[PDB]
Formats: C-alpha cells, structure tokens, sequence
C-alpha cells in the first residue's frame, strides 16, 4: 500500500541547505516526503540518477539533452513555467548583456572577456557559441570545443570548463582556491545571476543569460537603462526588447527522472504538493521559488510560477524539439556534415517494405534522398518533430495528427485523375478519392443496416477511407464509443492486439507482427483490407473504390487475387442500397482528401524543389521511370505512395492542415475524439501549447 519518497539531488551546500528546508517543510505540512541527495553537479545528478542512487533534478533545456543521450537515458517529468511579462510560458529567450558605450556588436566579439552561465546551458553556452561558430575558425568535433572558445574569447567564466587544458575559459571566475570555475553556486559567476555579475562586476564585458536575468537583478528602471542587448542582426537594443533582440528562445527548464521505474506519480505529487503550498506566495513558512542572496536558482529557477507535468510519451529529444536539437547536435557535427543534413531530404518509410523502396530511391538519387525509419506512422511524425527524418505522405487521418503537431502539407498526391493527363497533373486541382464499404454480391442479405455484429476489415485505425468515415456514420448512429463492439470481429492494424479489433489480421507469412499498422500485416492497408474481404476473413471492407478496381480482374496476379472479378463485389449504400463497384459515385460513404507529403513549414520550400525533380525523373512519366526507378509504383504494394499516383501536385492555396482537410471532416474527426485520443496528439497538445 505505502509508496516511498523522492530522493532529490543537490550539487552544493547552498542547495542542499534548501532541500533541506524543503524536505522540512514539507513534512510539517503532513504531505509528500523528499531526500537530499549530495552530489556536486548537475552532470552528476544525471549519473546518480540513472544509478538509482537519486531520483529527480530540475535540468536546464540543455543538459536535458545530456541526460536524455544513451547511457543514461532519463526523461523530462515536470516543465517550470515562467514570467514572460504577459502569458506565462513554458519558454525563454537566450539574450546577450553587455553595458552601454562597450561599442562592440555581436560580430565583434573576438577578443571580448565573456561570462557564461555554464558549460553545457541553453542561453549561456549551446546558444551563443552554436551562433559565433562561423567566427571560432574551428575544424569540427575532431577538435575540442572549448580550444575554440578558449581562443575566441580574451577570458571568460564558464563553469564547469576544463581550467587545467583551458584555464582562459576559467580565468575569469571568481572562486576560493578550488572553488573557483566550480560547477554549483560555489563558483560565484555561476548561473544566470552569476553570470550578471560577472558582467556588472567588470569582469566580463557581455553575459550570456536569460531575458529576465537584468530585471531579477536592476528592479530599477534607471538601473536597467546602463544595459543594452546584442541582437543577431548586430545592432544593439535595450535590454526590455529581448522580444526582437535574442539569440534564440529555448525550452524551459525541467524535472528529469528515469525513463525505467522513475517513479513520475511519486515526482509529481510531490511537485504538485509544493507549487500548491508554497509556490507564488502560499506561504511564508517556506517558499519553493525563492532563494539566498548569495547563490540564486537553488533546485529550482527563482520566480518561475510553477510546473506543469509533462506528458509520458515525450522523451528529451521531442520535449527538446527540431530547432533547439539540431543546434545542440550541431556543435557536434562538422560543418561538411551539418550542410550535408540541410541539403538532402530525409524520408521516413514505416515498416520494412518501405525502407527497401526508400534505398533504392536514395541510391538512385545519388543521396539527394535519404531514409529514416519507424514500424509506425506516429513515430515517423515523431522522427520529423525530433528533426531526424524531414517528410512522410500521410493519409488525411494523419494530416490532421501532423496538423495538430504544427506540420504543414507540402504537396498532394494527384491520382491518375481523367480529364487531360498533359502537364494538368501538377497544377490539376487535387480532387480527393471515394471512400466506400465493399461486400461479397454473394453475401446480398447484407446492408449497411446489417453491419452489426457482421465482421470487418479496415484499412487501419486513424485512416481516412477505413476507420475515420465509417466510424465516424456509426458513432452518429449508435451513440457508442464502444468501438471493438460494433463488429463482431475485425482485423483493423493498430488497434489494441488482445482487442476483438485486432481478431482477423494475419500479420506477415510465418503469422508474426499481427494487427502492426505497416505493411508486414498482410492485411494492413486499401490492398490489405480488400484482401481480408476477399480471403473471406471479413465481411464488409473500408476501402476506396478504385482498390477493388486495382486487385480484381487479373490485375493483381499475386495468387488471392489473381483470379478476383469486379463483378464479385458490390458496395453498401448508405440508403440500404447496393450498386456494382462502378456505381461508386452515387453509392461512397464519403468524398476524402488525397494523401499529402508533409512537413515542417521551415522545410516545405527545399522539400519542394527537391521533390519536382525526384519525380520528374522517376514519375509518372519519369523517364527513368521504368528504365531504373519509378517512384509512384510498387507492385500493388502502396509503398510510400499510392501505385497509383501520377504525380504531386500544388495544395491550390490549402496550405494549412484545416484548410487542406475541410472544415467538416476536421470536426468529424473532433467528435470522434471524444471517444479515442492518441499519445501523439496529447504529447503535441502540450508541446504546441
Ligand atoms: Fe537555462
Ligand atoms: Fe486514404
């Protein structure tokens, strides 16, 4: 029954001491209980942790990173939100302070004394030095950073810097004997109010802090108006207008603990606790937020409003996000490699079958094309927020996941459409495609009214033509969110694999990977859930009508197929009525989006370009096309685009998920939600909050 306590990890006396307060007051306040751990930095808390020998650290964006990386493996918990001077925020600018009348821009540091917030931090350290990278004249990661840096800056006080190998980057700290450059408060240039005072003490002349850090420390405007701020653009603007004049705006600090038996709930209740009784002005017995003159930011940034829990799927790198870690990764990648990365495309395939295809494409495209990979949809997303992947064609249904996540359609994928197949493709307003219900003619009792308790094959859930449009009729008819109970069974990859949903796949040849929503399930996707029809594992298939088309009369020669005729198969009305396959267009449940590419809006552009030529090359009309690479075709395998794709077109100004989706179906898909929401979709609601 009993659950045990929080073991907190500190990195100096000072700190200490407050924990100590802490773990006092909170146990006269008869709530959650914590322990204080002693180490002497945050970089050793993150192995402490990782040991079981503690269990949480507030970590600043940047040694987030650290902790997340490999060995230790630790995830952000709780998000400190801050001041911002209107709307709280989980966020910060990185600014540059130096005093009035220094002269200098950020382009003429060369030579400046500098003081740092501390090795490793977003706004003292990854920030500034990712920004005067192009003025250090340093080879690449062979090549110790802190050479570079130590050579750049005249002097500085960058705690947690190697003062033996590079004593210039400690020189100007302030410290006893051994105390000196240390990595807690015992160095006093350490943090962003050490770091001020470095600055205001003259021994620095530009301070590499947070964009309250003047404030917290000239409470005075007149005090304030002897400061001024280097902006990126190498003007210089006061020190209020860090709106305008940062380097960058960085992730705030975060609660850390293991990504394996971390103990959240026992973090969280405790933090939960504290914010509630001696947060912003609770008490007076004990304030959670409020630190000694001396050493300032003690387990805990000084005035930050409180936490905000941190939903369980994000891990450091998508907490983190593209921007911030490409920066952060940056700085360990040479100059060759990082301008190699901005100038390819990194495709994500999910599954086997797709990342094959995608090697042939990179290799065929002499690596203007290379391939990311993901058993999942949702991963590869993932892959594109984190920065390690740059695009993906997705479905509608997953449009609006990406939509939700801040990704924009780049291009959509124009079927061969019949009107005129000149150059029209590219520029041929993209016109959607019938999602219908497909049955046996055989099985004739069956009518749309009859579903229930039938069996059913989808394509997959999330998607469009399967899940979202018939669902989306069913909801509105039975009120229910009970989904697995509608069908009797069915086979719908991605569902919960011990669910009725998950009954009928038949995962890949030796029967492995059942219901995995990627092509390895046999019955995974239009072809897949036509299949499933016609094997007769199920009895009605969410499908579009050109899938029946593509698979039957020969068409498809793979030995379920092969012998297959349209006339077979018919579809369900929503009228109770039945038309052949042909009769589609006054017999479809509803007119769909076509799948688009998708990407960070940052990338759309290159992506763009380089994907009018990919497929000019290896299109529809590619003239390597069947020579060495068609891009659009897969023997009816639908891998990475649909086989039957003539090309990607312009979105005709729908540049914006809702725009490209409709208004309707966006809030078809909201109603649903009220149901089934997915990890994705919440992790984003807080990262794009
Ligand atoms: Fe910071
Ligand atoms: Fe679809």
């Amino acid at each position: 029954a009993p659950r045990k306590s929080v073991r907190w990890c500190t990195i100096s006396p000072a700190e200490a001491a407050k924990c100590a307060k802490f773990q006092r007051n909170m146990k006269k306040v008869r709530g959650p209980s914590v322990s204080c751990i002693r180490k002497t930095s945050s970089f050793e808390c993150i192995q402490a942790i990782a040991a079981n020998k503690a269990d949480a650290v507030t970590l600043d964006g940047g040694l987030v990173y650290e902790a997340g990386l490999h060995p230790y493996k630790l995830r952000p918990v709780a998000a400190e939100v801050y001041q911002t001077r209107g709307k709280p925020q989980t966020r910060y600018y990185a600014v540059a302070v130096v005093k009035k009348g220094s002269g200098f821009q950020l382009n003429q540091l060369q030579g400046v004394k500098s003081c740092h917030t501390g090795l490793g931090r977003s706004a003292g350290w990854n920030i500034p030095i990712g920004t005067l990278r192009p003025y250090l004249n340093w080879t690449g990661p062979p090549e110790p950073l802190q050479k570079a840096v130590a050579n750049f800056f005249s002097a500085s006080c960058v705690p947690c810097a190697d003062g033996k190998q590079y004593p210039n980057l400690c020189r100007l700290c302030a410290g006893t004997e051994a105390d000196k450059c240390a990595c807690s408060s015992q160095e006093p240039y350490f943090g962003y109010s050490g770091a001020f005072k470095c600055l205001e003490n003259g021994a620095g002349d530009v301070a590499f802090v947070k964009d309250s850090t003047v404030f917290e420390n000239l409470p005075d405007e007149a005090e304030r108006d002897k400061y001024e701020l280097l902006c990126p653009d190498n003007t210089r603007k006061p020190v209020d207008a860090f709106k305008e004049c940062h380097l960058a705006r960085v992730p705030s600090h975060a609660v850390v603990a293991r990504s394996v038996d971390g103990r959240e709930d026992l973090i969280w209740k405790l933090l939960h606790r504290a914010q509630e009784e001696f947060g912003r002005n609770k008490s007076s017995a004990f304030q959670l937020f409020g630190s000694t003159p001396g050493e300032q930011d003690l387990l805990f940034k000084d005035s930050a409003l409180g936490f905000v829990r941190i939903p369980s799927q994000i891990d450091s790198g998508l907490y983190l996000g593209a921007n911030y870690l490409t920066a952060t990764q940056n700085l360990r990648e040479t100059a060759a490699e990082v301008a190699a990365r901005r100038e390819r495309v990194v495709w994500c395939a999910v599954g086997p079958e797709e990342e094959r295809k995608c090697k042939q494409w990179s290799d065929v495209s002499n690596r203007k094309v290379a391939c990311a990979s993901a058993s999942t949809t949702e991963e590869c997303i993932a892959l594109v927020l984190k920065g390690e992947a740059d695009a993906l064609n997705l479905d509608g249904g997953f449009i609006y996941v990406a939509g939700k996540c801040g990704l924009v359609p780049v291009l959509a994928e124009n079927q061969k459409s019949q009107n005129s197949n000149a150059p029209d493709c590219v520029h041929r307003p993209p016109e959607g495609y019938l999602a219908v219900a497909v049955v046996r003619k055989s099985d004739a009792d069956l009518t749309w009214n009859s579903l229930s308790g039938k069996k059913s094959c989808h394509t997959g859930v999330g998607r469009t033509a399967a899940w979202n449009i018939p669902m989306g009729l069913l909801f509105n008819q039975t009120g229910s969110c009970k989904f697995d109970k509608f069908f009797s069974q069915s086979c719908a990859p991605g569902a919960d694999p011990q669910s009725s949903l998950c009954a009928l796949c038949v995962g890949n040849n030796e029967n492995e990977n059942k219901c995995m929503p990627n092509s390895e399930e046999r019955y995974y996707g239009y072809t897949g859930a036509f299949r499933c029809l016609a094997e007769k594992a199920g009895d009605v298939a969410f499908v579009k009508d050109v899938t029946v088309l593509q698979n039957t009369d020969g068409k498809n020669s793979e030995p379920w197929a092969k012998d297959l005729k349209q006339e077979d198969f018919e579809l369900l009305c929503l009228d109770g009525t039945r038309k052949p396959v042909a009769e589609a267009e006054s017999c479809h449940l509803a007119r769909a989006p076509n799948h688009a590419v998708v990407s960070q809006s940052d990338r759309a552009q290159h992506l763009k370009k380089v994907l009018f030529l990919q497929q000019d090359q290896f299109g529809g009309n590619g003239p390597d096309c069947p020579g060495k690479f068609c891009l659009f075709k897969s023997e009816t395998k639908n891998l990475l685009f649909n086989d039957n794709t003539e090309c990607l077109a312009e979105l005709q100004g729908k540049t914006t998920y809702e725009q490209y989706l409709g208004s309707e179906y966006v809030t078809s898909i909201t109603n649903l939600r009220r149901c089934s929401s997915s990890p994705l979709l919440e992790a984003c609601a807080f990262l794009r909050a």
